[PDB]
């Protein structure tokens, strides 16, 4: 049995933000939220979440994500950061006194931490009867994290934070993880005796190492190789370099069941995001939230989109879109703009310079260019022309157009809603349409066209259009 | 005299892919045709492909670069993917028996292998009278290759595949690059006395090179330096990583030659491309297929270009598009969208939001805004109003358009082909043009205004615009 | 007191340009104009910079610089490009012939050159009383620059040029950054002694160091850690690489600052620009020139701005523009082009398909949709409809349009300037407004809708059409 406790109460102050660390996202989720969903999967009998002043905006994410675990998760509140090992006494006030189990601790700004790294260490934490285990790492640029002290023979003797540590133990490479598992009662027995005599004035978590090993305890530190799965985020500058990692484990995870990635540097796909065999993503993509590509689609370059479903075969070039699906064999964009409640069915086309919002599209139905859909269900095999809009806005509402299935409705149609299109319509280039157009009728406005004979002599004279026009005449 | 044998009859499961491995494309070849193309730059007098059960599909593409490069390929076929060594056993049954020069044997899926590396490996295969003599590279990752096995003295003795590899043989970092030249007979020889009892249960052509080192031939291994050349690929992790460096070596050499390339990590040059003195390639841009970029042009951030001319001094900012030119001189995007066919004459313009298909556009003509172009043809110096479309299809079929030179027409003209606009003529805004307009004549066809005062206030009361209208009155 | 040599009258032949090379950009100056701000900041007495060939191009630039920085700035002229040692005595000719104070001496090509690391030069210089001091650092590539000879004291005793040296010196890792503190009297004695007896076959600078070596003086060089504030640029390779380090140092200082930055790889951000706290910027954005972002926007991915005024809490996606303003809360993009002269109040809208030029555009007004803007000044909370235009050219002159505040514009209005329209008026769907439109009024031009029943059966029979439409009649 084991109870798991996650630190998120410091101030985030490297962050400059005025969003509390913790909720700095990457991939689709905040890092407290990453941190989350690993340490649930390890399915710990107890797991705290200690707070600070800020716990009124963390604490519902947290009942937020302990709901989506299917799990509970308790929250301890520490008043004042006066230290990790002060964090982790908040902590421990939310386990029984007598509670026997370990404890692990961790902060909520490692996102990279995953399951197995936390199996791990609880597995060496019992094989080795340790009093405490702590993970290090070792890094090219250790600057920030604290310093692992050890004899010649490897044993641990003490961790030294960066700004306690001499020029000399600064030069070690080997650095605190600030992830531990404890024995309970050696951990309440060595928090007690901390002391806040030292540069940043605070209780240090850290500290409890050197004590242990001073009582006789055993001490061990665990070695993890890839670094990342313990790297931590104190500024803007690390977090755009785990989540630049975190996404090329993605994205090799994707590569390697079967999707082309042309540039992974240039292809962000959030955690949640699937996407099925053979499909290509073109550079400057972006996947994001609940998207689903289908198998074999064309992620068309500089795309974004979120929460967006797209059917097998499709293809979403230059698309900016979210909440909309995307039916089988259609075809987006280049140039698109998909608003939520899009829904493009099969073999569909939205072409360039299109917008959609809200609206409903049958299968085989195409608005190719320059054109505005608003509020509108438009049935199956129809052709939307060029440059037409669904007025959906009277000034004041919202108003409906329906246009039925096999309509050809002409080019610089305006749709002034609430209007109905029958089946098999058609509506002359230039029209607005301000009644309903029965099935199979053909709907014009446009007054005749009159051509005033000598005006460009006589009003534009002599521009080089009435002198081209001069030549004519020969 | 050399034969040069590629095998690319495997099964290529690790790609996950319904398209078959050596079909793969970066840089706008096939990982094949790459390998083709490198060893016809060498011009050896026999070159035989091994092709395994996907051969209906690749050995097309084999006669269309046998074409393309005016020589002659052969392709053996292995009816079962046995193993490499089974593989070249078919590839030297398309050699007469009594062949007597050098076989070189390479894979399908070594896409930097080039001409130089070749001729080198052949050289010092002569110059050592080497039985067979191997290629070799060092690598931080070794995994998935054969070990080089060499004594103190730098001899090498066996090469041990990753599945067969002892934890320790594993440690070597000095890996097989499955490029090879052999003396025939050695060859004959050693590949009847391979075994298939080991992991992966194949013939391995590897194990060649400890039996002909028994046999006391002389074998000889040769270090590539640069790894690149002999990286192979067997998943879309491996071919994106080849296509990224393959692609910084083609950007560094436009580069080194006069062109900026603002961002080499995000310009995708495809290997046939050129590009002119004094461009600039800003973030972003793709130049596919055969695409020519002339001298002094701007390549404007977020550009894909596919078999597109551009002539010098042009301008083409966030453009996508295939199948076209584009004249000196010339102003594209940005924003703009290029369908096949589109011809842009010398200093024409193609504004924001435009579409063009199948047109041909005059000297000096602009499209600056919001508009369609397709199939028509637009003449000199001639001005194409905002937000106008060219109506080239009536449902049922596909019509042509004329516009003469020096023409202006109005914004919001929707031209209804077949319809022809004659020289120095105006379209008023508005207009849907459905009959001929003489040269030098005025074209419209909309109602005249009518204003109807006080319609705000008795139609949409006291709405926000009622209230400002009411203001206006004092 | 000292004086600063900038040698910049070499040809720069490897960047294969027209375009002299000093002149090329990286993050919105040029490599003259990164190398003088660096100087002036140093506040030296003298500042020389010495020209070539082409100092008719750059002279007028240095003067503007001149003046930029608040100080005089000389330029000597090097008639023919006889070597580095030649240009430092044209530089010299332009200081006092008893001058005394010491000589800097840098290059117009290495733009990261810091005024730190001038000052340590010059500190380091004194201390040692050196007669020469030299920066140098050590790269894993040290192609084409100089070699520094040491004995295993680690005493300089002569610099080598690439093309000098032996294969044997060419493995030296530690290089010449060509950055130098001299004693102005050891300075002009060694020069007068230099000969042209060398591969090149012109007078090395670097030739002093073993000159005053020999002599006996004090000889010193200086290691530089960060080796890019010391490197060149002779080629485009070196240009592009130069440009992305620094790239990543200012978007790192924006990062530490409270800027979320999705993608630095991707984010090009010039000098100058400031950017607010907890602003996010998005991958594939160019922030140019004067660019100033507010605090708390989002700059949509894929967007590029030059000198381009952004309020807080706006948010600009997609979008192209250049000279123009963002107010505090506007909304503009995902694709909008926005060119010089534009003002968008605050909480204004510019949609997707936009496009707006020298306009002026009041608080809350909303241009949604497919539409262009041209010298139009439009007042508060009024709303443009879809799919508009503003007329303003004729043919042959520029006209501007006024409209008021609360109106409402229907979609496919066209705007003939000059118009006005007045507060609160309306325009109906598909109107071309001609005259002004009085406050409160509603101007229309669309004739009456015309339902020709039947059209479909006998114009398009049996078209899909047509058989959908008699399908409707049951
Ligand atoms: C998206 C793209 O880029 S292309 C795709 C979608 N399409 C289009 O714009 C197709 C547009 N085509 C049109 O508007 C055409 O003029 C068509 C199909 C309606 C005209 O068909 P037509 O059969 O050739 O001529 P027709 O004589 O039958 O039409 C009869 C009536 O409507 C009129 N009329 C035809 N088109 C229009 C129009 N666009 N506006 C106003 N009136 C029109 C006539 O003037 C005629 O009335 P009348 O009997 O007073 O003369
Ligand atoms: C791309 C851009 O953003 S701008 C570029 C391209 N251009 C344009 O849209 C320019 C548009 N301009 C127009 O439509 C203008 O009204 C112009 C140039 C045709 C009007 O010119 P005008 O000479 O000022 O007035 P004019 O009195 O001569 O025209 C005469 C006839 O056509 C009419 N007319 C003029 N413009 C239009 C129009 N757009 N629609 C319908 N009828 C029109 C009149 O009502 C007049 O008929 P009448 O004699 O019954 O009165
Ligand atoms: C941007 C977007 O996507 S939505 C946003 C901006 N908006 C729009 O396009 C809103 C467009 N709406 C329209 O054009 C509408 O027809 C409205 C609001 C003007 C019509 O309002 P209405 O009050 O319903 O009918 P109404 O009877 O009052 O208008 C009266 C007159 O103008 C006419 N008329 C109304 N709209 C138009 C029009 N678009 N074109 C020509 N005439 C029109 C009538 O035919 C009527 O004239 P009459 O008295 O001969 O019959
Ligand atoms: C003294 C200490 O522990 N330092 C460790 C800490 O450094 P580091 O300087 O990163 O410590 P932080 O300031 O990030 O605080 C640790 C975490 O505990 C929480 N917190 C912090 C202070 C507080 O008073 N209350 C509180 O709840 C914060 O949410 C924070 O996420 O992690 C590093 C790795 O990431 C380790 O190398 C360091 O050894
Ligand atoms: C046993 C063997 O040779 N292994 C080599 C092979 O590993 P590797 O595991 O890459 O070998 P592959 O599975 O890629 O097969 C080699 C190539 O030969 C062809 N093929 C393969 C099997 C077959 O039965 N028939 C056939 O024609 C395939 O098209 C393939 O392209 O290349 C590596 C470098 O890339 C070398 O380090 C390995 O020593
Ligand atoms: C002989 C010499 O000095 N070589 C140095 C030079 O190599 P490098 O080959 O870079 O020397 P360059 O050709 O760049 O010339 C140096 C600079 O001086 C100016 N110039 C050059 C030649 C001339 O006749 N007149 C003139 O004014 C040029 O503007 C140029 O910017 O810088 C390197 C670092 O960047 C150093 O490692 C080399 O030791
Ligand atoms: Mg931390
Ligand atoms: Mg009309
Ligand atoms: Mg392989
Ligand atoms: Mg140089």
């Amino acid at each position: 049995d084991t109870a798991v406790l996650v630190l998120a109460a410091g101030p985030g102050t490297r962050m400059r933000s005025d969003t509390p660390k913790v909720l700095h996202t990457l991939a689709g989720r905040s890092m407290l939220s990453h941190v989350l969903h690993a340490i649930a999967k390890l399915a710990p009998q107890r797991l705290i979440v200690v707070l600070g002043h800020d716990h009124q905006r963390i604490a519902p994410l947290v009942g937020e994500l302990a709901d989506t675990l299917g799990r509970t998760i308790d929250v301890a509140l520490q008043d004042r950061p006066l230290g990790t090992g002060h964090a982790v006494l908040c902590g421990l006030s939310a386990l029984p006194d007598d509670y026997a189990g370990n404890v692990v601790v961790t902060s909520g700004d490692t996102p990279l931490l995953d399951a197995d790294t936390l199996a791990d260490l609880i597995a060496t934490h019992r094989a080795v009867s340790a009093a405490v285990t702590v993970l290090t790492t070792t890094l090219d640029d250790p600057f920030g994290y604290g310093r692992i002290l050890r004899t010649q023979d490897h044993e641990v003797m003490a961790i030294v934070e960066q700004t306690d540590a001499t020029p000399s133990q600064r030069e070690i490479r080997e650095v605190n993880a600030g992830v531990y598992a404890f024995d309970i009662a050696a951990l309440r027995s060595a928090l007690s005796r901390l002391s806040s005599n030292n540069a940043q004035q605070e209780l240090y978590l850290t500290d409890v190492i050197a004590i242990l090993r001073s009582d006789g305890q055993t001490v061990h530190a665990s070695h993890v190789d890839d670094s990342a799965l313990v790297a931590g985020v104190n500024n803007r500058v690390q977090l755009a370099e785990l989540a630049s990692e975190l996404n090329r484990r993605v994205v090799a995870a994707h590569q390697l069941a079967g999707v082309t990635v042309v540039d992974p540097a240039t292809t962000w796909i959030d955690v949640d995001v699937t996407i099925g065999r053979d499909t290509v993503i073109h550079p400057g993509t972006q996947l994001l939230g609940r998207t689903q590509i289908g198998g074999r689609c064309v992620v068309g370059p500089d795309t974004t989109l979120t929460d967006v479903a797209v059917g097998d075969g499709a293809s979403v070039v230059r698309t900016h879109g979210s909440s909309s699906s995307i039916g089988d064999g259609a075809a987006v964009g280049p140039f698109t703009y998909l608003r939520p409640g899009t829904a493009l069915g099969a073999d569909g086309k939205l072409g360039a310079f299109v917008e959609v919002k809200n609206s409903t599209i049958g299968t085989g139905t195409k608005v190719p260019h320059l054109t505005y859909v608003g509020d509108a269900d438009i049935g199956e095999y129809s052709n939307i022309g060029a440059s037409s809009v669904f007025v959906n806005y009277d000034g004041t509402s919202k108003r409906r157009t329906t246009v039925g299935s096999h309509v050809r409705t002409g080019s610089d149609t305006m749709f002034v809603a609430p209007v109905t299109i029958g089946d098999g319509a058609y509506t002359g280039a230039g029209t607005v349409v301000r009644e309903d157009v029965p099935p199979g009728a053909l709907a014009v406005s446009a007054g005749p066209q009159r051509n005033i004979e000598n005006w460009v002599q006589r009003k534009r004279p002599g521009s080089p259009a009435a002198q081209a026009s001069k030549r004519a005449s020969e």
